[PDB]
């Protein structure tokens, strides 16, 4: 790359209760779309989740008389994103928290994963897409995390190929979305991973939430010696262990949460509590744009670096991300050499002076300006084929 990713997470299901459309995105700040989630057959067979969302849905300006076959929602709304934003690439994730069940069996043997890389790489070619993130949650031994690497160096392999037959000399991105949980991340081919990929998408957050026995921040950045129980977990112990296990700092993207993790009945931070109560579309969890609610003053961490709401009159304390912590994770990661930042996900985000993506992008200055790819002459779609000319 040529400069900072500022990526962020757009999810297909965002099109129906929380009405966030490609359009809405504030495209300007963004380096990369990660476009989720696609679902996952024990075969290896990469599949749409939702064929609606994914490319049936017609906007305001999608004819139902047009000639040809024709992809229509998210996907060519993203195609007039990238045509629109030049310097902005889409990628296709397959998994995610719910849909992982099926990629040990897919990443099983060579034909599953032949099957995976081509069945992902007709999506992406069909789709008008510019690489694949892998979210896979998570290889859960040697065998599984072996064949993990073997996946992606088929991905990576088929990628090539079809760059070299339908567009030559452009580089299709590969990535993954990475555990922060070193239960997790000390079972990965750290080093392979390191080699074989573009970037690597650390999940650095999901800390602490009902699942905690205290209240815990969500996604702060040290241990706090003094208060351990509000730092369960810390990205600075992740992030070391995995560059030091191979993956290079310049393809490390820190990932940060645009929602909150809500603690009931509770004194505050590292101590005991009664729920996580209500939340936006959860239980117990808040997009950032309702945040602070009203009443909630914005309390600091200093040394876990970690901010949150509390509300002294009903006892409700949120671990959320404010710009003010986007400045010190943008300040931190320059600091370690790191690829840039990750949000996860656009619909929860502020609009203006207040958008944590706005305030990542201000914050890390030269972003990636690589060029997207427009030209897909092998798409089955042909207003994608004709790139919506
Ligand atoms: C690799 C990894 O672990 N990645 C992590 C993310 O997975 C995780 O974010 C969570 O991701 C899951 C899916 O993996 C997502 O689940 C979705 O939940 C919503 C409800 O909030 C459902 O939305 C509905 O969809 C239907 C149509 O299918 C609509 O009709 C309806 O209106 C929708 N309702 C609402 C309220 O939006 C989705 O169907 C469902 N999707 C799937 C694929 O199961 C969670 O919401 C994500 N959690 C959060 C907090 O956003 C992430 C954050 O924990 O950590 C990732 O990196
Ligand atoms: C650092 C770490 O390993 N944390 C784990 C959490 O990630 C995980 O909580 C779940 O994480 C998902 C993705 O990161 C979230 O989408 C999901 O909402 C969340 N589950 C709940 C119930 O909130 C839990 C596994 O339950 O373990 C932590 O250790
Ligand atoms: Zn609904
Ligand atoms: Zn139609
Ligand atoms: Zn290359
Ligand atoms: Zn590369
Ligand atoms: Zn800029």
């Amino acid at each position: 790359a040529n400069g900072y990713a500022n990526s962020v997470y757009f999810t297909n299901w965002g099109i129906y209760d929380r009405n966030f459309q490609p359009a809405d995105l504030v495209a300007s700040d963004v380096t990369h779309v990660i476009y989720s989630f696609m679902n996952l057959q024990a075969d290896g067979t990469v599949i749409s989740g939702d064929t609606y969302a994914d490319y049936e849905k017609h906007y305001a300006d999608d004819s139902w008389n047009d000639v040809g076959t024709n992809a229509y929602g998210c996907v060519k709304q993203l195609f007039k994103v990238k045509k629109a934003n030049r310097g902005l690439k889409v990628l296709l994730s397959i998994g995610g928290w719910t849909w992982s069940t099926n990629f040990p069996s897919a990443a099983s043997t060579d034909a599953n994963r032949k099957n995976f890389a081509k069945t992902a790489i007709t999506f992406m070619k069909d789709w008008g897409f510019d690489g694949i993130d892998i979210a896979w949650a998570y290889p859960a031994d040697a065998t599984q995390a072996s064949n993990m690497i073997l996946l992606l160096k088929e991905v990576r392999s088929q990628l090539d190929a079809y760059a070299a037959q339908y567009a030559p000399g452009y580089h299709f991105l590969l990535t993954i979305a990475a555990p922060a949980g070193k239960d997790n991340y000390s079972k990965l081919r750290l080093a392979d991973l390191g080699q074989v990929l573009d970037y690597i998408n650390l999940m650095a957050y999901d800390y602490a939430g009902s699942f905690s026995p205290l209240t815990g921040h969500d996604a702060n950045l040290f241990n706090n010696p003094s208060n351990p129980n509000a730092t369960p977990f810390n990205t600075d112990s992740a992030v070391k262990d995995y560059i030091n296990g191979g993956v290079p700092a310049n393809k490390i993207v820190l990932g940060m949460p645009i929602y909150g993790r809500s603690f009931q009945n509770t004194a505050g931070i590292g101590q005991t509590y009664n729920g996580v109560g209500s939340g936006s579309w959860e239980a117990g969890i808040w997009d950032y744009k309702a945040l602070p609610k009203a009443g909630a003053t914005v309390q600091y961490d200093s040394v876990a670096k970690g901010y949150y709401s509390y509300n002294s009159a009903t006892k409700e304390l949120i671990s959320f991300d404010t710009p003010d912590m986007i400045n010190t994770k943008v300040a931190y990661l320059k600091s370690l050499g790191l690829g840039g930042s990750m949000f996860w996900e656009a619909s929860a985000d502020k609009k203006g002076a207040d958008s944590l993506i706005g305030t990542s992008h201000r914050a890390l200055g030269g972003l990636d300006t690589t060029q997207n790819l427009l030209s897909y002459p092998n798409s089955k779609y042909d207003n994608i084929k004709n790139g919506l000319n």
